[PDB]
């Protein structure tokens, strides 16, 4: 095999080239890549770097998913999923209109709420659908840990960023679709 | 050099610059790379980046004081002639903080809003720090490697004497 | 070797040292970056920071006390009167006594005011906190040593701040519990 550090910081360097990098992220990944340089190749601290440089990599910088902004479209998507819902599906109707006339993507805040089992957990996959963004699904019922959110310090054994963090590498876009279930039995 | 630089641009005290000076002398011994080889760069910056003795010219006058509160919002007549009634007692007591204030009202009647104008009015630097839930360690004692937010208001401003509106006590 | 030393002018109890002794041998045997071991840095600190035997130097003259308090207030001859004969009953014992004393009024007429005039007529220090409607009862008594973030009672931080056993304490709304 060849010079371990050299294929590690090469290719690390290989995934960043696609993403826009910020530049006070660049200059953390630059200087972790520093010391890594200097650790062992077997040493625990070289171990421990390798994985943060490998999440910092992996979380989509600068990407965008290529949303359906078409209203015609987006109504067919919408009505063969589900019957009815006019008032959640002109919601989202007026929410691409607005991000045309505005000209770029843009996020919003939206809560259904209802008696069960009348469409609001299933409405949000076919949502995603319609407006071409990858969809991920995270219910917060019976939820009592805070670092399954924020995850864990790096100095500890095993510790693991949060699944929205997860969520933006599976989702390998800036701009997903997060449903937030059951918010109510937090 | 270059956090020597920017720390003689500006007045050091005394008593900081002993901890400032010993701090260097740690850190050319030190590798630069490791847990504790990054802290102290850590400390040390967010010690040169704390202003001292830089500040904003405050209370510049009482005409055009109110000239901002016009024009930033409407209405308020007895809430603006209260603001400067404190501002005219502030400019004859020659004490930026005499006494806390506080506005109480029903919800979005423009409460916040009101300090991001208050702070142009006398050009200080707005800062909201807003809490909604009660919690000892979470968001004024920090740790210890996370510096309070009061640290990091000052930062941010690059002022002496900033403007920190807490806003939700009760909640 | 600095908290030994902060120690050396308070007077403290038997029971104090040996809390004290045994946690420095924890602090010893633990690392620098180990998060008990700012537990038992901020305990210990906590312990060193109370004054221990530490009494205010008191005033024990009628002549001087009685002006002070003329001057400060106007009227409440029923309290002044029982401050004189607080002040004449510590000069027959020859050392320094406590009491419990109750101000009950209209609101607004002078009793937490009134009580600021007797600390500086007594040199002592004066420290305040109400318990209007209290639920609580961790704010008197702290938080367990082990809770993390922990802090002690309100009354043990007013030592830490007054720095001497012998302050005045004011307690508001006991009407209103
Ligand atoms: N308008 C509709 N058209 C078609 N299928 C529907 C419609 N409303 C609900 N459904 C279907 O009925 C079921 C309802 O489950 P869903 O998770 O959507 O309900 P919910 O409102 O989230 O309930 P809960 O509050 O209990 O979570 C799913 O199979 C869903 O696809
Ligand atoms: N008198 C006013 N003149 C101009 N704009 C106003 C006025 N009152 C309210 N507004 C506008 O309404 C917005 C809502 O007010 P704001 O956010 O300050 O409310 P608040 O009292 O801080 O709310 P909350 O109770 O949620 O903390 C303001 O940001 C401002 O844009
Ligand atoms: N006899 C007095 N002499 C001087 N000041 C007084 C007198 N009575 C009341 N005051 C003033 O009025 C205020 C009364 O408020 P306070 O006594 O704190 O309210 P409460 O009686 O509900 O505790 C004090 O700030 C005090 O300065
Ligand atoms: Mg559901
Ligand atoms: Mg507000």
């Amino acid at each position: 095999e060849k010079d371990d550090k050299d294929a590690i910081e090469e290719k690390f360097r290989e995934r960043l080239k696609e993403l826009v990098v910020p530049k006070h992220v660049m200059d953390v990944v630059d200087e972790e890549l520093s010391k890594l340089g200097l650790l062992d190749n077997h040493s625990s601290e070289f171990n421990v770097t390798r994985n943060y440089l490998d999440w910092l990599t992996s979380i989509p910088w600068g990407k965008y998913s290529n949303e359906n902004l078409d209203l015609a479209r987006a109504q067919a998507v919408l009505e063969e999923d589900h019957y009815g819902m006019e008032d959640v599906k002109k919601r989202i109707l007026e929410f691409i209109a607005v991000s045309q006339l505005r000209g770029s993507t843009q996020g919003k805040i939206l809560c259904f709420y209802g008696p069960p089992g009348v469409g609001k957990t299933s409405i949000a996959r076919s949502i995603a659908r319609a407006l071409n963004r990858e969809y991920f699904r995270f219910s917060v019922g019976g939820m009592t840990d805070v670092a399954e959110i924020k995850g864990h310090r790096r100095t500890y054994v095993g510790a693991m960023p949060g699944k929205i963090i997860q969520c933006l590498k599976k989702t390998k876009t800036e701009n997903p679709l997060i449903l937030i279930d059951e918010v109510d039995k937090i």
